[PDB]
């Protein structure tokens, strides 16, 4: 019977924030208050341009931003005031100690639970959105019981988010299903119903699943496995075609025509990355030797290797190709985004592609139309980056003579250039290894300016 | 031209159905189905089929006797086609190099050179047998070294993706058809006339045509993929039963997300049937032969895992048995390999049951389509005579017994009497349930006072 | 055509002798012997040359200007010659793919790359350079693009410290080329060249790849029974046989022949151990893990010789060597040269100066420089001292080690040697120079062990 009427939720990111925009906007008769730590991202959030740009999130924000969407600085009162909150921090993976580089630090999570209870008096819904190892939620309910006073009363929920970055708004707006877990106990479902009420605001009863906590904790970070996996093995099977004669493209196109196999995800490529998958793979790794389930460990571990490999073994054509050195040789790096259409960096196969080429003393010169210089000089350092890199401005400018062109990541651009000119302005024999299929169909014009090209599952 | 005669060399779980969807969707067609096992095409001509396939009677009795014909007269039978199927087993090696790993060609090998030494004029020779790459090629050498004058024998790869139990359905209205042909004019010829026999009730849209070596191995690359699916969801179950969360909890928010779907995530014992196990094994065996042992071992955590599922539970029940099984009573329900056929072929019911016997189990094994000496048959390699007896009904096999293991899901499990079931049981009375199908009839069954464990739930 | 004018890019080891003894043959060409080091050049062209090499300083001497000519304008001389030779060295990786297994072939990239951007018209290029197998079809592939030159293989075989005589009495010569009609008047072409000097029934012509994995093929069969008979002296060391006996007994049996049968502290040099790993990383790429494990065994028993000798001295000084003086008598890697190149002694004098030993080393032919520079990358500067002469460095030692078979080394007064040393005294004879001279030393007090003996 309970109903949810004023919403505060802790880390005003990527996470954070949209969801409790779209909140607020398709409920306009509850408070969304948005508290952060870091004061500038809040003021960027009340500001004309938003801390992160998602199509028509600004639309949404500016919609009922100060009517009943507020981003603030004052978390204290935010708390204390509200019925539900999101935690919605950041678990990165632990660069220390146990689990050093797998494992996932709950720092920030546990500060958050922490200063809830602090600041708390009465009845509130604590409900977890950041990706957590499975129990982690047990552990904001220890904070909890440890800290308790008369008329507390804390329930905890797992409410984690499935948005890709780049079609937030959508998938928010219209999800494929919203995920809620709870203890199976009279408080938790009250609990799991309150926040059902909010989401069938906008969202149909159907979609909105309910479970267990731990259910629901293990549902993230699963979704992300089987994706992430669906690449690895396509991967690996761009490897076997190269060497049966087989192609790649005709083989998903074959697999992916299987209903029960579906067509997403199945295109191959130098390797997956972002800020998600592979985080996601080492953490429930971690959770599962943790668990003493070894067996579980290195069967998701494969997802890695695989990804590892196709990696390594790019790197290793390009050198192979070379003649079997690459020292002092010019190379161009075309894209440096772990996907086209962006600016994020974060674990791109280019780094990866660029720091084997550097560890043999390549000359690299890097091109990429939207990230910045400096971020580049970031992902390559920890310098041996001013002797071997070199930021381009364009694209002809990297392959003047150069031996080489790797395209690294898959923007449309490169799809488009003028590869009759880069030709003369390189040495022979000039070769295109083409990590991200964008020349598939070029092949021929291509061999015949004396172009050499190698790409990924074709011979 | 036309293809007006189609022999089939293998009347089995393929040629069999295959052959009668053709004979009934092409009335102008001569399907002709032969095989060198006699007892087998006399039960094809006959009111009880050798093999149980929801569909297939009304299919063969549809047409047999005036397009469809069964038959131990191979050479006439190749002689009179203008098309040969070759749709012979595959299975692995059972001795000699590669033994366990390995595909068995020798029943391919056979084929070819009968074909050949059958054959004048003109011939379309397809292998449907899920076969290693390059395995047509083999074939093609075979006819090489023996043309004759006017000898023009063409081979293509015809791959089936039927799934038994669903045969009829799959076959009348497949996601796909795949052809692998040369990329030359008489492949070409080839090619497009086994796109004829298909476009008489089959969609030009779903007709994939790719050459010989990616149709081979889009099918192996197929059948990983669905196994894999099963392993995945598979090592799910084994961390939700350390966690406390549900895999048919975390497999339906998983299968939500359509770029993942919602087929095939159905946690169980351990996936079974001819195929999977040894396809993976052949592809994995291939890969070492092309110094590929990254994917030899992405791939081989397939069998890994499908063979820890199994480990694992059989050894829930012994060590929930105390572990001592000598001379106590088990009740095995179900022996196929997947509800809706009578094929056993790599059965998880076999391998539990040989772990059982192992412990000194009084094995009562029912099964409703499985045939009583096929049982006897699978677990002999007597162990048998001492302990395993099969059971003409459910009950008879629950009585008396410690604890009954549900390997095959069968729909009529789940409606048996349990409160019958239970009071002849010796106590305490155990219910391990190999396939979720238990589901819902727990808090029923516990207070019944039956004690339920099933794969992927915290006990 | 007959070749008038030679070039050698990489004037080591290999492309200054091998040019010397090809101009002290051939009067009639002009060879020049070109290199980016500058001090090298100059060195070559100085009363004090940059390598010890018995013989070589009257050979080049007796040509250099009058058709021996060493410069560093690397262009000029192969645009004016007819051949070039490519003699420069290919290391082991140290970085990247492949890091201590692997080939580093940018030397020789650079080689072929500087060819074409200076030359026109029609040249021959050997590869003189131990490559892997097919490194010759990277050069054709190179010059077939950047487009006329033909591409040949001509190993070497003179081992440091015989050169002159290996090369002017070859036990043959291994020319590889083409199977072409341009590629078989391209060999027959050098022929020529070594036909002024080396009979025709002692050289002998195959095909590119054939030579390349002859030369690496040919190494591995040396270091094999280097290390065989090795593993032997161990076995001698267990069961009271003695090394020497039973390598002479070996070597009588005319199938097996008598030589490279000498136990040793651990085969070094330049090429052994990188041709090795070479082959083993060769056979990585290849699929062939059996042939790489089987030549894997020729550097693990090398590393083990030398750590089983490591060990052996400082068990004996009871177990403790920190602050103890030892004297390493041999630095070079072999006798009659001034190379330390995988010299064991470097191994065994880093081993012992991992004990906190202060290491006094003597050399003849060494230079006091190299030895400071193979030591080091201080905890130099704290343990090693460079001796002028061998009794220095004995002087107040606990034990001598013998690491190189200077010949000098029976010549030595141990009599006096053991009266400044402290006591008990040691002898640790890496090579065996000092057997029949036990006896002596024995009665004299000095403990001796040597390898292969109980
Ligand atoms: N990036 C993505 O696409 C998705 C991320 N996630 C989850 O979100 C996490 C990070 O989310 P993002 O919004 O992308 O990161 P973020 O770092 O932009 O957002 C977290 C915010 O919380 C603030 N914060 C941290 N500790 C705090 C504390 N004790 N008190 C107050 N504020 C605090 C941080 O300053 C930051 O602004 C991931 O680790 C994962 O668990 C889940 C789904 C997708
Ligand atoms: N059973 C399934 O679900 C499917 C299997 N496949 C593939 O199809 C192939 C056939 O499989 P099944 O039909 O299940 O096997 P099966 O063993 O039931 O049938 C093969 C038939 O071929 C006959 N045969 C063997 N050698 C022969 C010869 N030299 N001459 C004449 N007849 C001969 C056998 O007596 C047998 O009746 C395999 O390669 C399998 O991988 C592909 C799709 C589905
Ligand atoms: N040392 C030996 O006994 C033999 C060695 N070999 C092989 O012959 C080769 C020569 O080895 P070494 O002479 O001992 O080594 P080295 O290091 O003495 O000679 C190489 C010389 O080439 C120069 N060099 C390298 N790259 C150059 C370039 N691009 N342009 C100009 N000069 C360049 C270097 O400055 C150096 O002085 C090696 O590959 C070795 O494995 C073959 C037979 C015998
Ligand atoms: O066919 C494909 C599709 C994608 N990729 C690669 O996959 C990587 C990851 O892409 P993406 O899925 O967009 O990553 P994220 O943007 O981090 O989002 C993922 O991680 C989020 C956090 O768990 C989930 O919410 C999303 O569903 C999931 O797609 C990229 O580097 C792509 O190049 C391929 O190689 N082949
Ligand atoms: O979610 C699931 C689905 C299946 N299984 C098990 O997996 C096995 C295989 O199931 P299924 O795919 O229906 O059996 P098959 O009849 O062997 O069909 C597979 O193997 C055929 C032979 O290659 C292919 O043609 C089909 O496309 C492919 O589905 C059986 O033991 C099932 O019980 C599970 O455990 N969980
Ligand atoms: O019976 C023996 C013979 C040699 N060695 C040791 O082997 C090493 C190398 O000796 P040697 O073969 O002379 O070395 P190199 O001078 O490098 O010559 C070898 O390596 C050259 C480069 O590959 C080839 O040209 C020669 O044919 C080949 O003998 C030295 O440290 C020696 O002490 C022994 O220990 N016992």
């Amino acid at each position: 019977m309970f109903e949810i009427k004023k919403i505060c939720c802790i880390g005003a990111g990527y996470v954070g924030g949209p969801t409790c925009s779209v909140i607020a906007h398709m409920c306009p008769e509850i408070r969304v208050t948005v508290v952060d730590v870091n004061e500038s991202r809040i003021n960027a959030w009340n500001s004309p341009t938003l801390p992160i740009y998602e199509p028509g999130l600004k639309e949404v924000v500016e919609s009922c931003r100060g009517k009943n969407l507020f981003f603030s600085t004052n978390i204290d009162d935010a708390i204390k005031e509200a019925d539900l909150v999101f935690i919605s921090v950041n678990t990165p993976t632990k660069t220390y100690g146990m689990g050093k580089g797998r494992a996932a630090d709950l720092k920030y999570i546990e500060a958050c639970a922490r200063r809830i209870v602090q600041n708390s008096n009465g009845y509130k819904i604590v409900t977890e959105k950041s990706t957590v190892p499975v129990r982690a939620a047990e552990s904001i309910r220890r904070i909890f019981d440890a800290n308790t006073k008369p008329n507390l009363n804390l329930q905890v929920l797992s409410n984690p988010e499935f948005l890709a970055e780049g079609t937030a708004i959508k998938d928010l707006k219209n999800p494929d299903r919203v995920l809620i877990g709870g203890d199976e106990t009279p408080e938790g479902q009250r609990a799991v119903q309150a926040l059902c009420a909010v989401y069938e605001h906008w969202v149909p009863r159907e979609k909105i699943l309910t479970t267990n906590t731990w259910s629901s904790e293990l549902s993230k970070l699963a979704a992300n496995l089987f994706l992430a996996q669906r690449i690895s093995s396509i991967n690996s099977i761009s490897a076997l075609c190269e060497a049966t004669g087989a192609d790649v493209e005709e083989v998903a196109t074959a697999i992916g025509m299987d209903q029960r196999i579906g067509n997403k995800f199945l295109k191959a490529s130098v390797g997956f990355g972002g800020s998600c998958f592979q985080k996601d793979v080492l953490n429930l790794v971690y959770l599962c030797e943790a668990l003493n389930l070894p067996e579980v460990a290195r069967y998701w571990q494969q997802v890695i290797d695989m990804n590892d490999y196709q990696r390594r073994r790019f790197a290793s054509r390009i050198i192979d190709s070379l003649f079997n050195t690459v020292t002092d040789k010019k190379i161009a790096i075309l894209g440096f985004a772990f996907k086209k259409d962006t600016g994020d960096t974060r674990e791109s196969s280019s780094i990866y592609i660029s720091k084997y080429l550097m560890d043999e003393g390549a000359h690299l010169h890097i091109y990429d139309p939207k990230v910045p210089r400096e971020q580049i000089v970031v992902d390559l350092s920890h310098d041996q980056v001013s002797r071997l890199v070199t930021i381009s401005k364009d694209p002809y400018e990297a392959c003047d003579g150069a031996h080489a062109v790797v395209i690294c990541t898959e923007w449309d651009m490169f799809k488009e250039l003028d590869y009759e000119r880069i030709h003369k302005k390189m040495l022979k024999p000039a070769f295109i290894f083409d990590g991200r299929r964008v020349l598939d169909g070029l092949h021929n014009e291509l061999q015949t300016i004396g172009f050499q090209i190698e790409t990924i599952g074709k011979k």
